[PDB]
């Protein structure tokens, strides 16, 4: 649903310690993006949206070949295909990235589907 093996987000892990700022967390999401792309260029142009704070990861228009590329990198918790959260905007959710401006996102609270907690019915 908005899924099309094209759009992954890959979710990672960060320091407590000195808790990283936002814009810590931004650029380390688009310097893993840009190693694994083999340029700052085309992670700026290809990172779409991000959360620092309901999950701390990012979402990225690459193929499933290069989404297979994060699974073993030091940070990485999860690769795992984006979705729509909102059909008639097509909305992937979390805050946007366009070309180095931020756009908060609608819902911040949101959970994606894809970070579900299945939670046991007793």
């Amino acid at each position: 649903p908005g899924s099309d093996y094209n759009h992954w987000l890959i979710v990672m892990e960060f320091p407590k310690d000195p808790a990283p700022s936002r814009d810590q967390m931004i650029d380390t999401y688009l310097n893993t993006l840009a190693t694994v792309l083999g340029s700052m260029e085309e992670a700026k142009k290809n990172m779409y949206a991000f959360s620092t704070t309901t999950y701390t990861g990012f979402q990225c228009t690459i193929d499933e070949e290069t989404s297979e590329k994060f699974k073993g990198l030091p940070g990485v918790l999860w690769v795992l295909p984006d979705s729509y959260i909102d059909v008639k905007n097509k909305d992937y959710g979390g805050d946007k990235y366009i070309n180095g401006e931020i756009i908060p996102s609608t819902y911040p609270t949101y959970q994606p589907k894809q970070l579900e907690h299945h939670h046991h019915h007793h």
